[PDB]
């Protein structure tokens, strides 16, 4: 019973890891833009 269940939360961890990792490498990159835009408005 203890081995189904971890490899089920496995399965479950891997149908979420694309996700999880495009939700979030698009997150940093749109903060990198956000802070690029915030810095370029104080400078004009």
């Amino acid at each position: 019973q203890k081995r189904q269940a971890r490899e089920q939360l496995i399965e479950e961890c891997m149908a979420k890891m694309p996700q999880m990792i495009e939700n979030w490498r698009q997150q940093q990159q749109e903060r990198r833009x956000x802070x690029x835009x915030x810095x370029x408005x104080x400078x004009x």
